[PDB]
């Protein structure tokens, strides 16, 4: 359709497949395992981009330009990506993925949203889809066009590290919140067939339903570990959502480090290849974990050409290498040359990556756009995260008896009020983990507004705010405070280094609490990623809130305390009464929370 040197797959207004089979005809071998191959941007240079053909890259928790990079910086580092893999003979646009997972949390000035689990406490799917909006902006902002989101885990045990990643151990919850998909990616059109990738344009960013299946599942919460439950529970309970996935045109989907009854994910050919592929009709491409190939393996990568046929066999179409890009493609090579891995799989794999990458406008739009670079942190986004927060709190106490007048909502004129507590002043922790860091970390690591900072901007200009971490009895008694605002709880983990069989809070945070109601009346503000014990807390306490990790936008949590706004939030998960009882979900026949799902008290806004 037209000039001397027309090339099909080149045409934008050439259908997507026919672009597709233009393009895999015409690549080599090298060419389609390159395509297959992601590595992180920390080993990639331009010879390695162009002389592997590489299909894809990605930041890691953490993984920068430098810290404090500017949303420019981002992109400049994308496009330099971008510029070498263009000038390969094809001119295959590589696919830059990050885990924006509550927000684009690895860049400096980013809005951090509330983690999955406070999102599900607001039943509030379109909040969800919006959050899905600002954050591919932010994304993209950025320079990247890919957001490792939605977790759609189930997690039916707290003690698990990855629990916040959860909205709900109800996989009704998790089902409706698969909202975030249509938010990051666009919606789909009317007409959608169920399982094929969609993504808008240059605006929105491929996402990633994970992980591919019953992560939530592993015994006693060991994360990676093993999911034993039969078929039925399986279906039931883990898989759900990945349905509701495929009918919003979820672009890829990333495997389980777990196992199923024993059998790794990674290699596991009848759930990967025979249920999701040829049951659910999933038609985007199937991504790799970090190492996944690796752990498949004990120890892990003990056989890495074993990793390589198994996973590749099972069904996997990109491996998150990601540093041994050398040692995977000459493997692969190895392994198709000598008849073990069929062209077939190889077409299979590439087909459907090219699939993503021409339906979201990559070959069109390959570069980043530098008047997005604005969205970054963009105050409308900051609004929405407040207002996420805000319905996320679970107020879980309002006055230790019932004859006793309701602490909150909270007076704005006071004469003097205190603020205390680790996590009263401290952004880090109030972000939790998967923020700047990996692991997320300690302080003022972003832009954002603590609890105190909150407080400091809602009270009346009368009202003295007094800031003590950990005060001792005797100064609250001797104060002279109205009340205090006392926020305690979890430090920030991801993955394994979170999980957690005791689940209790890190001290001082009890004794503080204690310290402070002791002295006068008291609203505490429990940050965590999960249920903890609590009923020493609770005793202690005039009201107590559930503030799960609620983000930058600190000024969430004192909207709902000073009354501008009533809680609504509703716990997505049990609260046990204690850990020896874990597992126990909703619906378990032996069923004695200490606080069932559901549960939440309200107030009135003032
Ligand atoms: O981020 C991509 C997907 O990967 C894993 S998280 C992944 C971190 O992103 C990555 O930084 C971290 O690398 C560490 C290795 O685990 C360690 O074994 C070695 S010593 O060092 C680095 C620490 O720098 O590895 C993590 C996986 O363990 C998630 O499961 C996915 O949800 C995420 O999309
Ligand atoms: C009361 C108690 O023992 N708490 C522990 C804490 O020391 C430890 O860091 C964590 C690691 O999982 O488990 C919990
Ligand atoms: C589960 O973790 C245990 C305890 O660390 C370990 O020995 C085992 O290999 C893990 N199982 C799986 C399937 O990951
Ligand atoms: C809050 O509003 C509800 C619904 O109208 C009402 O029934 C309740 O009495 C109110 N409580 C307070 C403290 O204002």
């Amino acid at each position: 359709h037209h000039a001397a040197d027309y090339v099909l797959y080149k045409d934008a207004t050439k259908p997507v497949e026919d672009r597709v089979a233009d393009l895999l005809g015409r690549m080599t071998l090298a060419e389609k395992i390159g395509q297959m191959t992601q590595i992180e941007r920390l080993v990639a240079t331009p010879d390695v981009l162009r002389d592997n053909f590489i299909g894809s890259l990605l930041s890691g928790g953490g993984s920068v330009p430098r810290k404090g990079a500017t949303a420019k910086e981002w992109q400049d580092m994308v496009d330099g990506f971008q510029k070498a893999c263009m000038s390969t003979r094809l001119g295959i646009p590589m696919i830059y993925g990050i885990d924006a997972v509550h927000g684009q949390n690895n860049v400096y000035g980013a809005t951090i949203f509330p983690h999955n689990v406070g999102l599900g406490a607001t039943r509030d799917p379109y909040l969800v889809k919006r959050i899905g909006e600002a954050t591919a902006l932010e994304v993209r902002a950025t320079g990247i066009q890919y957001a490792f989101a939605p977790c759609i885990a189930v997690c039916r045990d707290p003690r698990w590290g990855r629990c916040y990643e959860s909205y709900s151990e109800d996989r009704r919850i998790v089902q409706s919140m698969t909202e975030l998909i249509p938010g990051l990616q666009g919606d789909v059109p009317k007409d959608f067939t169920s399982g094929m990738p969609f993504v808008a344009g240059k605006n929105k960013v491929a996402a990633c339903a994970k992980h591919f299946v019953g992560d939530g599942g592993t015994v006693d919460g060991i994360n990676e570990n093993n999911t034993i439950i039969n078929r039925e529970g399986l279906m039931n309970i883990h898989m759900p959502a990945y349905k509701n996935a495929m009918d919003k045109g979820v672009s890829t989907v990333m495997i389980s480090y777990s196992s199923w009854n024993g059998v790794k994910m990674h290699a596991n050919q009848d759930l990967v290849t025979g249920y999701l592929k040829d049951t659910l009709k999933f038609k985007g491409f199937v991504i790799s974990d970090w190492e996944g190939i690796d752990r498949i393996t004990t120890p892990a990568g003990s056989d890495y050409s074993y990793s390589v046929k198994a996973s590749i066999l099972a069904g996997l179409d990109m491996i998150m290498v990601p540093n041994k890009y050398q040692q995977f493609i000459s493997i692969l090579t190895g392994h198709v040359n000598g008849g073990v891995i069929p062209m077939s799989r190889i077409d299979d794999a590439v087909t459907r990556i090219l699939r993503v990458k021409f339906t979201m406008g990559l070959f069109e739009n390959p570069y980043a756009d530098p008047a997005m670079a604005e969205q970054l942190g963009k105050q409308e986004h900051r609004d929405l995260a407040r207002e996420a927060a805000r319905k996320s709190l679970v107020l879980l106490k309002n006055g230790k008896t019932s004859t006793d007048a309701p602490l909150l909502p909270l007076p704005k004129k006071a004469p003097k009020i205190l603020v205390a507590g680790s996590h009263a002043d401290n952004l880090g922790y109030q972000c939790g983990g998967w923020t700047i860091e990996f692991q997320g970390d300690t302080g003022r690591t972003t832009v954002g507004t603590t609890i105190l900072e909150a407080v400091k901007a809602a009270v009346d200009p009368s009202t003295v705010v007094v800031f003590a971490e950990n005060p001792d009895a005797e100064f609250v008694k001797s104060g002279g405070f109205s009340y205090a605002i006392v926020a305690v709880g979890e430090h920030p983990y991801t993955e394994t280094k979170g999980d957690n069989l005791n689940l209790t809070i890190p001290e001082p945070g009890l004794s503080t609490v204690q310290a402070v109601c002791g002295g006068v009346r008291c609203a505490t503000v429990l940050i965590s990623g999960r249920p903890v014990v609590v009923q020493p807390l609770l005793a202690a306490s005039d009201a107590l809130v559930a503030a799960w990790l609620p983000g930058s936008e600190g000024q969430g949590v004192t909207d709902a305390l000073f009354g501008d706004f009533g809680f609504t939030g509703r716990l997505p998960r049990t609260w046990f009464k204690s850990v020896d009882q874990l597992p126990m979900n909703v619906g378990d026949a032996h069923y004695d929370p200490l606080f069932r799902l559901g549960y939440g008290l309200t107030t009135n806004a003032t």
